[PDB]
This record gives C-alpha cells, sequence and structure tokens, in this order.
C-alpha cells in the first residue's frame, strides 16, 4: 500500500545517521511520511547450557529508545521547513532484515546506511544492508558515511545507469522522478558491452560509439516528453558500466541503477553492477527492486 | 563427485594460485582435477549485432593459452605423481551458470577471490561471489598472496563452530583436510554471533568455562574418529568473522560453512562465511550441502 512511505533502518553508526538526514529531506520534498524503525531480536541466540543474563533483554530496549531519541532529533535539523507530514518511530523485536524487508512491502523507498556498528577497515557492505539489496520489496537507498546531505539546494545532477532491462526501466522511472522533484538536471549512462573487452581485437569504437548515442537518445525519447522540465544529458561509454558509473558518481548528488539487468543468471538476487555501485559510489545509491 | 576437484581458470593471479591448491589437494585426496575456463560467445547488445567471427576465434585461442599454463602449473606444484587424472574444458558459456552445474559432480569447487576484472576497492568478484551463494558442493576461495607451494606446511587447520547443521559440515571436512595434511586443528566458537563488548553483568570466565566445556563435548567423536589431529578450542566473547579473519595468519586453511545458526529464509550466505571468505589470509573452503 507504500502507506509508511520511506523506511529508514537505524542503528548506532554514522552513516545511519547522514541516512536519516538524506531519509528525511526526501520525505519532506515528496510530502510523504516517514517511518523510522530499529529492529532488536529478542529471540535465544546462544547455546541452552549457557544462557544470556535477564538485564541485557531490557538494556537493548533503553539503547534502542536513546537512539531513536537521537534519530528524531536529526530529522528536525534535516528537515528544509515544514518536514514530513507523519513521523512515525518503531523499535521492532526482530531481527533487522526479515522485519525490514517485511515492512518494505508498504513502503515507497527503504534507507539504510552501507555500513552499520559492526563494522570494520576491510568490510564494505554490511549483513542488514546486503540482505535488504536482496530482498527489499522496494527500492533501496545506499548511504555512504561520508555522502553529501547536507547542502541545499544541491545542484549536481541525478546519475543513472540504463542497460534496457525492466528493472532498468523502474530504475530510470525513478531517476527522472527524483530529478525533476529536486528540479536538478539527469546524466543518463549507457555502457555498450556488459563485458569487458579492453583485448577484443577487431573492435573500432568511434563508429560504434556514434550508433549507440543514437539509440539511447530514441529510447528516452518518451522520458523526455513525459519531463520537459529536466534537461537530459545523455552519455554512451563502451564497457565497465560498474567502474563508470562509480567514478562518475562524484559529480552527481545521486546515483540510480536497478538490481537487475541484461545479463546475470538464475536464482541471482541481486546483480554485480548494482551490488558494486551500492558498495563503491561516492554518492547516495538507490537500487531499483520491483 | 566423477569430476573430482573443479578449479575455475581465468588471466588473473589469484586463478593461478589456486590452480596450484586445486592441484595439491586434489593431489592428496588422489581425485580428478578438472581445468574449467568458461568463454561467453555472444555480448548481448543493443543493436543486436553478433561477434565478428574473429574475435570468437580469439577467446578460444586466450582460452587455449590459459590452459597450456595451468597445466604446466598442474605439475609444478605436484609433490610426487599429481592428481590421477588431470582434465582441461573450454566451455562456451557463463562461468557461473557453467561452474554452478559441474559442482554437482565435484568434490571441491576451486576459484580465486578476484579475477582479471579486478580494481582497488572490491573484494570479491562475480564469479566467487556466485559461487558462493550457488554451488552443489564446497567452495575454496584462494588469495593471489595465500602461501600454498611451500612444503612440508605444518601449520593448523582453523575451522569455525556455531553448532548448525552446516557448521557440522565444516568440521568435517576441516578434519578431514587436517588429518590428509597431517597437521592440527584450531576449533574456534565465539559465544555470540552479535557484539556484547557494550553489554551488562555478563560474567565471561564462567561462561567461558561452561563454553568449552560444550566445545569439547560436541569435538568428542570427531577426536575418536581422527585419533592423530591434536586439537585446540578457541572460545571467545564474540565477533566470530573478526576472530577467524585474524587467526587465518597462523593456519594454513579457514574452514566455515556457507550458513549458520542465524540468518533468515532466503540467504544463500551467511555474513560471517562471506566475510572470512573475502577477508581471510589463507584458502577458505566455504561448506555447501
Ligand atoms: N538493528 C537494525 N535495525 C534497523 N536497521 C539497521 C539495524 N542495524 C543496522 N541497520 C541499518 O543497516 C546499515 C548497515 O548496518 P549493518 O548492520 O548492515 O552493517 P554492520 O553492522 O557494519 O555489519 P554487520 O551487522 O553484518 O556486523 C546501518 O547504517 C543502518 O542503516
Ligand atoms: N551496461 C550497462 N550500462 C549502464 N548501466 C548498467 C549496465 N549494466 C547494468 N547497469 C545498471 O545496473 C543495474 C543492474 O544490472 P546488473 O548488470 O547489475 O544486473 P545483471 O546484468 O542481471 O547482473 P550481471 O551483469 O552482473 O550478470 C541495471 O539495471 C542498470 O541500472
Ligand atoms: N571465465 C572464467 N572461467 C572459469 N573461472 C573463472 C572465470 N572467470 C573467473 N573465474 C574464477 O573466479 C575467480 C574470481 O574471478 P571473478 O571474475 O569472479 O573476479 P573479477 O573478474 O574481478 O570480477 P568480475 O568478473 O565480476 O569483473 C578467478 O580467479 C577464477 O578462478
Ligand atoms: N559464532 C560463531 N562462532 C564460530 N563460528 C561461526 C560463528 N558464527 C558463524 N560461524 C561460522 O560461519 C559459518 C557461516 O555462518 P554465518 O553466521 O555466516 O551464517 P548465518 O548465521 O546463517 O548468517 P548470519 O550470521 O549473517 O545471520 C558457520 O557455519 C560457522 O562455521
Ligand atoms: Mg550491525
Ligand atoms: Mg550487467
Ligand atoms: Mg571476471
Ligand atoms: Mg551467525
Amino acid at each position: 500500500n507504500s502507506s509508511l512511505g520511506i523506511i529508514v533502518g537505524i542503528d548506532d553508526s554514522p552513516a545511519a545517521q547522514v541516512a536519516v538526514r538524506w531519509a528525511a529531506r526526501d520525505a519532506e520534498l515528496r510530502k510523504i511520511p516517514l517511518t523510522l524503525v530499529h529492529a532488536v531480536s529478542p529471540e535465544v541466540a546462544t547455546w541452552l547450557e549457557v544462557p544470556l543474563p535477564p538485564g541485557v533483554l531490557r538494556w537493548q530496549q533503553d539503547h534502542g529508545r536513546h537512539l531513536i531519541d537521537d534519530a528524531l532529533k536529526v530529522v528536525e535539523q534535516a528537515s528544509l521547513r515544514a518536514g514530513p507530514p507523519t513521523v512515525h518511530s518503531e523499535i521492532v523485536p526482530a531481527a533487522a532484515v526479515p522485519t525490514l524487508v517485511d515492512m518494505s512491502k508498504d513502503a515507497v523507498l527503504m534507507v539504510v546506511g552501507c555500513l552499520g556498528s559492526g563494522r570494520w577497515p576491510g568490510r564494505l557492505l554490511g549483513s542488514v544492508s546486503s540482505g535488504l539489496l536482496r530482498h527489499a520489496h522496494c527500492p533501496v537507498v545506499i548511504i555512504h558515511d561520508e555522502d553529501s546531505v547536507m547542502p541545499h539546494p544541491q545542484q549536481a545532477p541525478v546519475l543513472v545507469g540504463v542497460d534496457g532491462s525492466s528493472a532498468s526501466e523502474l530504475a530510470t522511472a525513478i531517476a527522472f522522478d527524483e530529478a525533476s522533484r529536486r528540479n536538478v538536471d539527469l546524466v543518463a549512462l549507457h555502457a555498450w558491452s556488459d563485458v569487458d573487452v579492453s583485448e577484443w581485437p577487431g573492435i573500432d569504437w568511434p563508429a560504434t560509439q556514434s550508433m549507440a548515442e543514437q539509440v539511447l537518445a530514441e529510447r528516452l525519447a518518451g522520458w523526455q516528453e513525459r519531463y520537459p522540465n529536466v534537461a537530459i544529458t545523455r552519455v554512451v561509454v563502451r564497457d565497465q558500466p560498474a567502474r563508470q558509473l562509480v567514478q562518475r558518481s562524484e559529480e552527481a548528488q545521486l546515483v540510480v541503477v536497478g538490481s537487475r539487468g541484461r545479463g546475470g543468471y538464475a536464482g541471482m538476487l541481486v546483480g554485480s553492477v548494482g551490488e558494486t555501485v551500492a558498495q563503491l559510489a561516492r554518492t547516495p545509491v538507490i537500487v531499483a527492486r520491483e
């Protein structure tokens, strides 16, 4: 029903804080509810012959309430003026992924930090963001603890990766929708080849590039007509869409990609471009899920 | 298991040391070694134009060169007579679907962590990642700085135990592997899957002692099946992934399950299983049923 509006998962981490800032702005901008969720699993998680103390389950509730507390304070600083219509807040006694995945059935956007409290130097995606990226029933927004969310009005355009797939169409819709609402420009990018064609002999790229830029323009005709107020900038590159998007994300305020594409295989939950852009991009990333 | 040990080949440092490891293991178990390189002969494009038949021939020529190199690496890595059988296949399909299908007849599936498409930042390639989630047998992840050639290698085999059925499989291969290599085994258990540092009123020493007692109990039986492998039990507070990664520096092999006692329905690989696979400092076997 999408009545929950923009859900945002919360924990004790920088990413989650700046994730709230972003989720607040978008909920305000879109004029829809902003749900704040923090999950605490109350299941027995250790060997039964070694139980946990009773004073620990209550401590998590208090910790949780103290988090939501600060979160609600951040929702205020983030608002440009009005703030989102409804401002909803919850501490669910269940595991983070299962609860957030279930709640996404009634959400417009699902927003979480990319790394959480159990992070360390090596990792680049936590279990919550990862599971959400693979199972959510709505677009998932990944925020990094160095993303620029405070500045306004943000002039940086919206970058989107298109590849013709159905999952990519959804991503496009989101990209334009988000672009006009923010009143900024849109950069559509297509890598001719999904496969890395560095050593491929007898290509002749300059010839192929000119032909592609035309087909790109033809596919974006319906979208340009539907969104006359937003200025499209088409870019065709040879290959390596993930690495292309990640580098060009530095000159954009928001990157949008599908969760699937032309390639992949049976049983794949999230594509490698989707996953890689979400991990390495320098700005907020929206991974479109049906 | 007619295919024995399958190793996926591509042009990359990790894939090369993966072949070294696979060869040693296939030799050790005296089972077939199967080298596989997959080339996707089609590149779906918007123009809907097929590939110049000249390019299509080049990648067969490229696969041929990889195999030739790989076959030499196999005999360089063989300590004695090597694997009883060595096979190479060049399959005209995508790597993941190809390898996932072949894993139905493999004892182990060996691939590098990163491939020829690697670039700074990425920890796992699409093939290693897809194999971790989908393979029909245990998957071995090799890193390009993994020590494989030095022999004899007396470092222990490290295994993470959490009590789950998938963890039970991990234990099985950890002992099998340690037994065949004539080395010792370190079984590590983290009492809590989630962080516990800030939790009030624990009493760690008493909880640790009770846990160590249960660990020993579960490992009895394995010990009785494997009298010659000296077990070492380590019980830590929490953070099993970071603990395993840190302790891998002093093992020659780490074994974990693909799933644990946590997770959810639809999860293909646990966060500990994956994090160990990508951050560990030695070969990592991830157990799959
Ligand atoms: N308990 C939770 N409830 C709701 N959302 C959460 C919760 N924990 C984390 N999140 C969200 O997920 C984002 C990433 O946290 P995640 O837990 O996935 O990473 P991590 O803690 O570093 O890794 P891991 O949890 O696997 O040890 C956080 O920034 C936050 O937005
Ligand atoms: N060639 C491309 N050019 C521009 N964007 C792309 C390209 N390929 C994928 N994308 C973006 O990434 C999103 C997810 O596609 P992805 O390729 O990750 O899924 P997939 O093709 O099923 O997986 P894989 O390519 O790893 O086999 C696409 O919907 C699109 O938004
Ligand atoms: N074409 C292939 N055929 C067989 N095995 C492969 C093939 N490509 C990669 N592998 C195996 O997977 C390991 C990791 O490579 P992978 O391709 O997953 O990483 P990458 O190339 O950096 O990622 P990506 O292909 O998604 O850009 C390689 O070391 C190799 O063992
Ligand atoms: N607490 C632990 N102590 C020792 N080993 C562990 C522990 N947790 C996980 N492992 C190792 O990791 C393997 C995979 O389990 P993992 O925890 O990754 O899956 P899961 O619990 O189902 O998923 P998740 O932990 O993210 O909810 C286990 O089989 C075990 O070998
Ligand atoms: Mg966490
Ligand atoms: Mg793709
Ligand atoms: Mg590759
Ligand atoms: Mg676990």
